[PDB]
């Protein structure tokens, strides 16, 4: 009972771990999104002069 | 009769030592059942942090 009652805990903290870190891998795919937005944007800037 | 009632006697003394005995071990019981119980939630914290 003792084992399977730690165990179980342990399965909560995981779990609510796993969200914890997924929120950080969004923000980071948001941040780098914008910066290939920008990126465009200057390559056909770049391609209009010449 | 004499021997008779003499291990009579003892064995009234004998009875009630065992329930005088008794009591000691259910109190100690109680008291290692609390400190499993505290046990428990910390090795639920431990495995919050980390």
């Amino acid at each position: 009972s003792e084992k399977l009652r730690g165990q179980i805990s342990g399965l909560k903290r995981a779990s609510l771990n796993a969200q914890d870190g997924i929120s950080l891998l969004q923000t980071a795919e948001g941040g780098l999104q914008n910066i290939q937005d920008m990126l465009q944007r200057m390559r056909e800037l770049a391609v209009q002069a010449g």
